[PDB]
């Protein structure tokens, strides 16, 4: 059925960053509403990408996407300004675990 992804890497669930978008009159909006938005996000193993900005704008699709293939047959759907403030913090998000992973991968000793 659910045949979009394949079988993605799913992150670890966050407190979400807030954002201003556009100011401290959005930040709130966002807040007040964000539990419509993923926790966490869909990505493959940092071993199988090479730069954020091909992961994040895919990342950014697909936990988007996964959210609304299942919210859009229940009536809900999301406004073209939802999936704004969604797509804007799940590139953050996106950034945020890789960059744990991305560490992980590493972790020299990092300073």
């Amino acid at each position: 059925v659910v045949g979009g992804l394949g079988g993605y890497m799913l992150g670890s669930a966050m407190s979400r960053p807030l954002i201003h978008f556009g100011n401290d009159y959005e930040d709130r909006y966002y807040r007040e509403n964000m539990y419509r938005y993923p926790n966490q996000v869909y990505y493959r193993p940092v071993d199988q990408y090479n730069n954020q900005n091909t992961f994040v704008h895919d990342c950014v699709n697909i936990t988007v996407k996964q959210h609304t293939v299942t919210t859009t047959t229940k009536g809900e759907n999301f406004t073209e300004t939802d999936i704004k403030m969604m797509e804007r913090v799940v590139e953050q998000m996106c950034i945020t675990q890789y960059q744990r992973e991305s560490e992980a991968y590493y972790q020299r000793g990092a300073s």
